[PDB]
């Protein structure tokens, strides 16, 4: 029944080393492989597109057209959603789309005392693709997260990929891409999908980005078409951290570690608090709670491999401590949390009351609809 | 004959065209990255003490301890008072142009409110500490310290840290005096893999950075890849690129001239000329050919055009604008009668001239580096 989560405290000498491992972490074969793959894509287009689908999907097609879902398709996933569901995808959506349309960057120019116009010129990216894991173990949620503010920033082809192992589709992500405005959709993935998507095929049109994680075969290929195209941050697992003055009942905190701890082994999930007493009800709290989780494995593994509680003299230093995580969320749980918030600089989402983690929040901002915008500086010396 | 310059010749008219655009396009050790890793590894183990060795090594600059390696604000000063006057006008006003055009592209907080109350925002930060490398010795340009400095200062980078070797302990003024009326706030004498190493993990003397920009050597530009991850770092260049498009209107040694103000800096430096006018281009070709000679760097000039020179004729603008939107140079000059009427179908470019940026194509995803680089974004939520 017991929870062995490493537990810091700020007053030890070590203790700076010891957070450093807490935080720390980190195959030729699947380079090489990778390499290949896209080599073959690069030589042969869709020819090795479609044979590499059969290899790696078990997806059958005679020819790479037929790789391609039809539209109709997309709308009737989205129109046979149970009626919940779909209200909370467009609720979603909506959400984002705002969020996206605040973030967007204009076009605007000026006069220098000379009369010289100097500008920045905004413009969409000319095609953005979109990975997205196969079978049911994809999300809808980094459909919208990517291609709401790609279609925001006006993006004018977005273009997704995801592999239908056996031919099996996943309703929820069809009707996430219909919604969100996704104009094509490729049954192809791996390696393979990057690298069509990278250099283009006969049938799969190049594009100018790709985003969205995938397995190991897809985030070496990206990083390998870098270059030919941007990328998107390379995601490590999740992380949350939450700040603490203990007037929360610990059964919520408890859940808020969890919410992270759940959906990855290597998840990390930090505690901080300046109380003590209110660390040992949260342990409490974790332990009673977690048998009765779906997850109650992976949580566990997640906080026995990577958790942590930090007990710290007072929320400055709890701050100070979380400057130095950088941590992709940062939860609040106090009192004053506008007050509290003045003295973070580090940390991809804030909660009070396509994120940068592994400590990248540190000079990484999340993604957004600027990601699929650029500036081209405009000098007109008449 | 003995003055005639060898420019590669396309026609979009050609089968072959898509690949011959391609090939005129592309341009792209091992012993270096495993040195470059050694490096960084000694730097991350004995830190200061292999700071001063490998300096002492590779610049043969000598110091006795780690803080000689720094230099005094005061000689950043007395460097920008020993200038000609002309040179420190000439200083101070670029440096204010890039003050008024970052000041104008600074990121700003926000916040709104949902209509069912919820708060969502944007918390704008400065990096909280930058390093820039510049290289040693005669061979830099001071552009390249204010170019870099200038925006992280407007952005507000409380520290910003810079690295330049001092080969054999020499200096350049123009480098420290741009130092100084940048708002650098501490410089040391270190360079190559092991100043990116010192910067990027910290040592007792050098501060850890967030983020890494300035272009360096092979050995620099190894190990700012190497380091990815412990810190942001800027797009890799990236020889100069123009691309001119040319409607026939323009005197075509204004033309020449204009294609040689890139080749001539850089022996891989890429020139390219678009024009519908076919006459044009072969006037184009004889004002290059009798112009050449009389330049002073028409070694390197010569050298550019004919490894990476090249003239393109198309059958208008329409098509113009559409090569040069594949090209998607670097730098982009609309000689033409209404190039406020050319630029609207333009998309991709670094910087566009009618009347530090991104290359090799990249320009269809990336922007210049600006202020907002040494910026970053937190998602709130209330």
């Amino acid at each position: 029944t017991e929870v062995k989560i490493k537990r810091l405290y700020t007053g030890d000498a070590d203790f700076a080393s010891q957070l450093d491992r807490l935080l720390a972490w980190s195959d030729t074969d699947i380079h090489q492989r990778v390499t290949e793959i896209i080599g073959c894509i690069r030589r042969d287009g869709d020819a090795a597109l479609v044979e590499l689908t059969a290899r790696f999907d078990h997806f059958v097609v005679d020819t790479a057209a037929a790789l391609e879902l039809p539209r109709d398709v997309l709308e009737a996933a989205w129109q046979a959603l149970p009626a919940e569901q779909a209200k909370a995808l467009r609720e979603a959506a909506e959400r984002i789309r705002a969020y996206a349309e605040r973030q967007k960057l204009d076009s605007w120019d000026y006069r220098e005392a000379d009369g010289t116009l100097l500008g920045q010129k905004i413009t969409p990216l000319d095609r953005v693709g979109l990975y997205v894991p196969g079978g049911k173990a994809a999300y809808p949620s980094s459909v919208l997260m990517n291609a709401v503010p790609a279609k925001v920033a006006g993006v004018p082809e977005l273009i997704m990929a995801v592999p239908a192992p056996r031919g099996e589709l996943n309703a929820l992500v069809l009707a996430a891409a219909y919604i969100s405005g996704v104009d094509r959709v490729f049954r192809i993935g791996g390696a393979q999908a990057v690298a069509a998507l990278a250099y283009g095929t006969e049938t799969v049109p190049r594009v100018d980005k790709i985003v969205g994680p995938g397995n190991i075969y897809v985030a070496t290929a990206k990083k390998l078409v870098f270059g030919q195209v941007g990328i998107d941050m390379v995601a490590g697992p999740s992380e949350i951290l939450v700040i603490s003055d203990g007037r929360t009942d610990p059964d919520w905190i408890a859940m808020d570690l969890f919410s992270q701890a759940e959906h990855d082994e290597d998840a990390q999930a930090i505690l901080i608090s300046p109380d003590a007493a209110h660390l040992e009800a949260v342990q409490a709290s974790i332990e009673r709670l977690l048998p009765g989780m779906e997850r109650a494995e992976v949580i566990r593994t997640s906080l026995e491999r990577r958790g942590g509680m930090i007990l710290v003299d007072d929320l400055e230093q709890a701050a100070a401590v979380a400057n130095r995580i950088a941590p992709e969320h940062l939860e609040l749980s106090v009192e004053s949390p506008e007050v509290l918030v003045e003295s973070i600089r580090n940390a991809g989402a804030i909660f009070m009351g396509v994120l940068p983690t592994s400590g990248t929040a540190r000079f990484s901002s999340p993604l957004g609809v600027y990601d699929f915008q650029k500036r081209s500086s405009l000098i007109y010396c008449s």
